[PDB]
């Protein structure tokens, strides 16, 4: 295994450092705006040395974004489809890629079997080309590289089915910035080779200069460059066509023969196209021929790629019509002419790929090695896009729910083979293909139409639907006596309970536990932990009477804390804003234990008063004006007080100080250690009055952020001994501290409102010396070093927070985990700041056509961690990577893939067991079984299941390792035959398995493998 702390790779070009070098000027290049007059030697090429170029044909379709999908399907993609499939067939030499396969398959279904065949016959044969294949062309920011693999393999297996094809080449012409994520999934996906587009135009500059546009994109982390994958940037403002035949848009316009007029498009640089003929065409051909070999400039070999398309182009036949004759012209001419030394011709990305490594393999060119990421992207001036790190955080939030239900779903139904007609396999492929169609980047990424969200929300909500049927029918067969399970496939055997989305104060959806003695006494719930480790977590459930008691189906008593239920609530007539308690429900909560990828059943049991393992907290409400809070049969009195500082500490954990704001001020770590200074802050960033306004893409603040009045809200704080926490109604915000006994959850139950142009902020300050460094996570996978550039604007200097982030100096570190995407940086030393919500009124000319005035109430959830690292083994400081700790990687756990919880629905469970999976080993902390997915139906004889295994990196700071068993994936299942080690998407077999034994991956690495069972 590579050491993925300690050697610094030595890479030509590395990001960070390249970035701390650049100046960032943005000066007037002339026609190329942005970067300068290229010239080239006429001589360079000739009779022994053309420049081979080839045009490739594109149209960027993407599912939902100013229509939903099924509209963009009805109006433009089926018929870009429909003609493509003509036109390809009667133009032999035509060729055309194809990216977005969730469209692909949609249009594949409706054709009859004559043109299924005439399809397959145009993509066998070469015309038809798919690039990538995923189900969408993802975000590569907020996504999580779970979801990432997931869109892939959707797309991926269907074109393996029903094309028998598995794309090599990349296409990701629109992502708003790119990320080392992608090469990583790629590389172990089969790939070769990758394209990329919306990068910074100071870094196009740059590596355009040093002809350094196309590289081998390896780790951050790997030394050996085995994680290489070779990637073309493109080097101009746009993947149309005005930026993709060379510098001069005002030239490359006039080769759009879609822009003539009867098409309703025109060339704003003033100059028409003009339709190609005999007596045009040396001219029109000079024209063209002197920017390909401008472009030519900037790239090592003799083989040029020419994009020829723009959004959802293709469509009309007339267009196909135009576009190919033109260009037949154009070829003719040039390919005859000698003087020119160019061959050109259509081709696909992949043609394109394969001459470049022709011409590699004949000593033409060595290409560099590099590693970093592409983020923050400005397509020009200070327009940096990194508000979409934020925009439409609901959804954002979402997004990481139904990663964790579909992974869980897929899992717990993995164990087993079903019938046909429970309908399994049909609500596992609605809810992954839903979740898949998100990542698209214009999903998750927030920048969609207000009535295209609303499409994404309601996929989703179908989604997790799906998953929560799949899940409870899983649980009543995995813990029912065989001879007893009795299914009925339509029934709700258990119904989720999730105490954190939508979330309290988004939506009352949790049911009540109602027990009584003239109606039910007790109540069987059911954990399951998908990680594979056993795993100890609270967890609660509203119930009827605080006079409950939790068992385990051994019946010993499981120790039990009540609290009440509390809601806030904007009181319109006292202009405040403070909770009510329940009077009719509770909450009960206890610790769950349960095994790896297992099941854990305990019993809910009502009592006339007071049982003996179950405890009260107590509740402080502290403010000015108090009036009664009555709680019903709650047994201990609220109590009241002016606002005030407090502390709290469950069990041995940190102990917590509160200003009388509530609001955290410091962090003890231990009853000797310091107080240190750890103190939360709200405040909001504005919109500029002049110049460029902030949209759904952009952030462009009105300078630094200004605190939010606080006024003197309301806090409550409850104590108990399993769980305590302070919450405070702040103005937009309601704040939640709660403390268990390790790191803290810190929950936003965050309501913008109407508050236009505005966009909140949550700060951390402490006295940590990092100076202008921090750390930033890509895709949930790994983190990355950032340094803080004065010399960029502020908006420059934010980052994609898809899962956590931290500061350090020698001793000490404070790493804040997420449950949501969400963008953030740290702005000054000792500081985290991470963007709530933002609500802007305008639009920032990116096409979206309007602004984010859709908010609503979303529940953030997060972890706090502060941490001494002084005896950490650590990278150096030129290592361009930091790793987690291990209490902050169980931090990040716990909200992504928390225990799932369920309730039995009806009176008596016969037949019920105790627990699944006791005999399940329990991995090494750092390993995870990512996916666990049966792929074959129950009618085929061998059956298989496929497993995707990673194992992070976590630092080394003197906690001695103990215990743990080896995890073999291939002998989870009984009567194993054969396993196999395969490409991410289960694809491709790569190894054949001596003695039928997966063995583990190293750190950062990520492996799939294959059980075959008789
Ligand atoms: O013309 S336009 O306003 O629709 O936008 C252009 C071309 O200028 C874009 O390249 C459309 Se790109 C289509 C979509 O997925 C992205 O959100 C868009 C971000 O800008
Ligand atoms: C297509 O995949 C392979 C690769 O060319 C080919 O040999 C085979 O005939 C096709 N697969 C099937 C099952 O039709
Ligand atoms: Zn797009």
């Amino acid at each position: 295994c590579q050491d993925v702390v300690q050697d610094v790779p030595n890479v030509d070009v590395q990001m960070l450092e390249l970035y701390d070098r650049m100046s960032f000027k943005d000066i007037d290049g002339g026609v190329w705006k942005q970067g300068w007059n290229i010239k080239y030697d006429p001589l360079k090429y000739n009779a022994h040395h053309k420049l081979k170029v080839f045009v490739v044909p594109h149209s960027h379709n993407d599912p939902g974004w100013i229509q939903t999908f099924e509209e963009y399907y009805q109006h433009d993609t089926k018929h870009i489809l429909s003609n493509a499939l003509r036109h390809l067939h009667d133009n032999p030499e035509m060729k055309f890629i194809w990216a977005e396969i969730s469209y692909f398959a949609r249009f594949y279904h409706d054709l009859g079997e004559n043109k299924k065949l005439q399809m397959k016959s145009i993509v066998k044969n070469g015309q038809l080309e798919f690039v990538t294949g995923g189900w969408v062309m993802p975000d590569e920011a907020n996504s999580h590289w779970r979801n990432v693999l997931l869109q892939l393999t959707e797309g991926q297996t269907w074109l393996k089915q029903f094309m028998n094809v598995t794309p090599t080449a990349s296409w990701a012409i629109d992502p708003f910035g790119h990320s080392p994520t992608m090469p990583y999934i790629l590389q172990k996906s089969g790939f070769k080779n990758m394209l990329i587009q919306r990068t910074h135009y100071s870094v196009k500059k740059e590596l355009a200069q040093q002809r350094q546009l196309e590289f081998l994109w390896r780790q951050i982390w790997d030394n050996k460059g085995d994680t290489a994958l070779f990637t073309h940037m493109m080097p101009f403002y746009s993947y149309d066509i005005p930026h993709t035949c060379g510098p001069d848009p005002k030239v490359c316009c006039q080769f759009d023969f879609k822009r003539m007029g009867s098409f309703g498009l025109s060339c704003p640089w003033k100059v028409p196209p003009r339709t190609i003929s005999d007596q045009n065409v040396a001219a029109r051909s000079d024209l063209l021929v002197d920017q390909w070999k401008k472009k030519a400039e900037l790239y090592r070999t003799n083989v040029l790629l020419i994009p020829l398309g723009d959004d959802f182009r293709f469509k009309q036949n007339t267009e196909w019509d135009v576009q190919r004759v033109n260009y037949e012209r154009l070829f003719e001419h040039i390919n005859s002419q000698a003087h020119f030394n160019v061959q050109a011709q259509f081709g696909t990305l992949q043609e394109y790929f394969d001459a470049v490594h022709q011409a590699e393999r004949a000593g033409q060119a060595e290409f560099p090695t590099l590693s970093g990421d592409f983020f923050t992207y400005a397509d020009r001036s200070d327009n940096y896009w990194s508000g979409y790190y934020t925009s439409r955080p609901y959804h954002k939030r979402m997004d990481r729910v139904l990663m964790h239900y579909v992974r869980a779903a897929e899992m717990l139904s993995a164990w087993h083979s079903w019938d046909g007609m429970a309908r399994i396999e049909e609500r596992l492929e609605q809810a992954r293909r839903e979740l898949s169609l998100f990542q698209h980047h214009d999903g998750i990424t927030g920048t969609a139409k207000t009535h295209v969200v609303v499409d994404y929300e309601q996929r989703m909500q179908e989604a997790l639907k799906a998953c929560q049927m799949v899940m409870q029918q899983s649980v009543y067969r995995l813990l029912t006596k065989p001879s007893i399970y009795s299914p009925d496939f339509s029934f709700s055997y258990f119904t989720l309970d999730d105490s954190r989305w939508p979330g309290s104060g988004v939506e009352d959806s949790r049911t009540t536990i109602i027990l009584g003695e003239d109606i039910l006494p007790s109540k069987h719930v059911v954990m399951h932990n998908t990680l594979p480790h056993w795993r100890e977590q609270l967890v609660d459930f509203y119930v009827s009477s605080p006079f409950v008691s939790v068992t385990d189906l051994a019946n010993n008593p499981v120790e039990a804390q009540v609290s009440p239920v509390w809601s806030w609530h904007h009181d319109t007539l006292t202009k405040t804003i403070h909770p009510q308690g329940s009077t009719t429900k509770y909450r009960i909560i206890f610790k769950a234990r349960v095994p790896p990828m297992g099941l854990a059943t305990y019993v809910l049991t009502i009592s006339d008063s007071k049982p003996e393992h179950t405890s009260y907290a107590s509740n402080l409400l502290l403010r000015k004006n108090p009036t009664s809070l009555p709680l019903g049969q709650y047994p201990e009195d609220v109590k009241f007080g002016d606002p005030r500082e407090i502390s709290l500490r469950v069990g041995n954990g940190p102990t917590l100080a509160f200003s009388e704001q509530g609001l955290l001020k410091s962090i003890q770590l231990t009853q000797d250690s310091p107080h240190v200074p750890v103190h939360f802050k709200f405040l909001k960033y504005g919109v500029r009055s002049h110049g460029d306004r902030s949209g759904a893409y952009l952030f462009l603040p009105n300078g630094p952020a200004s605190p939010v009045e606080l006024g003197q809200p309301v806090v409550l704080v409850t104590k108990g001994k399993l769980e305590s926490s302070v919450s405070v109604g702040l103005p937009s915000v309601v704040h939640q501290t709660i403390m268990r006994g390790g790191a803290p959850e810190i929950r936003n139950l965050v309501d913008i409102g109407s508050l236009d142009n505005t966009e909140i902020v949550m700060r951390l300050e402490t006295h940590i010396d990092s100076g202008d460094i921090f750390y930033t996570d890509l895709n949930g996978l790994q983190f990355i070093k950032r340094r803080r550039l004065d010399k960029l604007p502020l908006q420059a200097n934010y980052y994609p927070i898809p899962s956590g982030m931290f500061i350090e100096d020698a001793n000490t570190r404070l790493t804040l985990l997420t449950g949501q995407p969400l963008g953030g940086s740290s702005l000054a030393s000792g500081e985290l700041e991470i963007m709530q919500d933002r609500r802007l009124a305008s639009d920032d000319e990116r096409g979206l056509g309007q602004g984010v005035l859709d908010n609503k109430p979303v529940l953030h959830i997060y972890r706090l961690v502060l941490e001494k690292v002084n005896n950490c083994v650590r990278p150096s400081k030129l290592h361009p990577a930091g790793y987690l700790t291990s209490a902050a990687h169980k931090a990040s756990q716990s909200l992504l893939d928390p225990l799932d919880k369920f309730i039995f629905a009806e009176n008596e469970w016969i037949g019920a067991q105790g627990q699944f999976g006791g005999d399940h080993p329990s991995a090494r902390e750092d390993l995870d079984v990512s996916v666990m997915r049966r792929l074959t139906k129950s009618s085929a004889k061998t059956q298989r299941v496929g497993y995707v295994l990673h194992r992070t990196n976590l630092m080394q700071c003197g906690t001695p390792e103990e215990h743990t068993q080896k995890l073999d994936v291939c002998h989870l299942l009984p009567n194993v035959a054969r396993c196999e080690r395969t490409t991410l998407t289960f694809l491709q077999n790569l190894e054949h398995l001596d003695g039928m034994v997966a063995p583990e991956v190293c750190p950062m690495e990520t492996a799939a493998y294959v059980s075959s069972h008789s």
